């Protein structure tokens, strides 16, 4: 448990395997992690209507390749990479994150950080915090109770580096395991005012034509898939699955898709801040469920604040 997950002989054998389709990486910022750390990592634990499609979404021809940040250039939440930390909560922070980027694609609001500490901390029903959760039930409470903003309530556990020398200074990971928060009730400087936001719908995807058709019209959206040792070194290319044992399932945000030669892709944001993959992002096999990545999104639609 204490063990190293990754060994010299274990990426030699995968970057065999995978055929240079995508590169594997021994010393790289994930080379000592150990097991115990890794799976804390994946907090995926265990219901939504399904989404329709209307005659017009369904005729569109989406084009080859789509990036969320090149289609809305003006909502700067959308290529900014999070970090989870040292806890099990990916589940909440890549809702919260699509949830701010949703604020600007379509509830009028360009720049809006939503709370994953809020959610994490007060979302009993959704699972047991840093120990896990459930992706659909973050966004159904999104829905019935509503959320922060970080301003209000910032994300509490810094960011921290697997590499013993950070590029960014980070502090190591491993000096730290983070509980479950307590759930407030105000913000932490009491004297900036609570406000509330919520959404006024969610709703369940499946499969490579919902996810493309949902991402095109409405944005990025959180979405879940099985992770396997060899995951932990990706480095670079488009990522399937070739070797390595289950290490629990993981929630992310999916941004975008195209093709590299000739391997359809998914592009996505990962919550491992921007030292990991690449720049914080990596590229998934798409439209064979890699993984089980095409199983179920979760998504919802903001409710603009106010009135007009
Ligand atoms: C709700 O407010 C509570 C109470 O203020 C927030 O709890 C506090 O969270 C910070 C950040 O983790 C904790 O900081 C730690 O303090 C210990 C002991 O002083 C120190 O050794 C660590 O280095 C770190 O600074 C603080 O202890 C903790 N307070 C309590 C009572 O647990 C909480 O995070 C807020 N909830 C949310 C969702 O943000
Ligand atoms: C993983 O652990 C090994 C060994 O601790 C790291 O190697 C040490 O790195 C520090 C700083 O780079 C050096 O001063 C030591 O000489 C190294 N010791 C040995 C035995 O190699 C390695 O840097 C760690 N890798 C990462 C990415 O954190």
């Amino acid at each position: 448990e204490d063990a190293p997950v990754l060994s010299k002989a274990f990426v030699d054998r995968v970057n065999r395997l995978n055929r240079g389709i995508w590169k594997a990486k021994y010393d790289g910022v994930m080379q000592n992690i150990t097991l115990r750390e890794a799976k804390r990592l994946n907090g995926v634990i265990k219901i939504l209507p399904k989404r329709r499609f209307t005659e017009e979404e369904a005729r569109a021809p989406l084009p080859s390749s789509f990036d969320s940040a090149e289609a809305w250039p003006n909502c700067p939440t959308i290529p900014q990479i999070a970090d989870q930390s040292a806890c099990g909560s990916c589940w909440a922070v890549a809702a919260a994150s699509a949830m701010s980027d949703r604020f600007c694609t379509m509830g009028g609001v360009q720049d809006v950080h939503i709370s994953a500490g809020d959610l994490l901390a007060c979302c009993s029903d959704c699972g047991d915090g840093c120990n896990g959760g459930d992706p659909d039930r973050a966004w159904a409470y999104f829905s019935s109770t509503g959320l922060v903003s970080d301003y209000c309530q910032p994300y509490p556990f810094p960011h921290c580096s697997h590499h013993s020398k950070s590029k960014n200074g980070y502090p190591p990971c491993s000096q730290f395991n983070f509980d479950t928060p307590k759930c407030n009730y105000t913000c932490d400087d009491p004297t900036i005012p609570v406000v509330n936001y919520r959404s006024w719908t969610s709703y369940a995807l499946q499969g490579e034509d919902d996810y493309m058709r949902e991402l095109f019209f409405r944005g990025p959206f959180e979405v879940a898939f099985d992770v396997y040792e060899d995951f932990i070194a990706y480095n670079s290319g488009v990522y399937h699955h070739v070797s390595g044992q289950y290490l629990g399932g993981h929630a992310v945000r999916l941004v975008g898709w195209g093709t590299s030669n000739g391997v359809p892709y998914w592009k996505i944001a990962n919550s491992w801040n921007t030292e990991w993959g690449m720049d914080g992002y990596f590229l998934i096999r798409r439209g064979s469920s890699e993984c089980g990545i095409e199983d179920g999104g979760s998504a919802g639609i903001p409710l603009a604040p106010n009135t007009a």
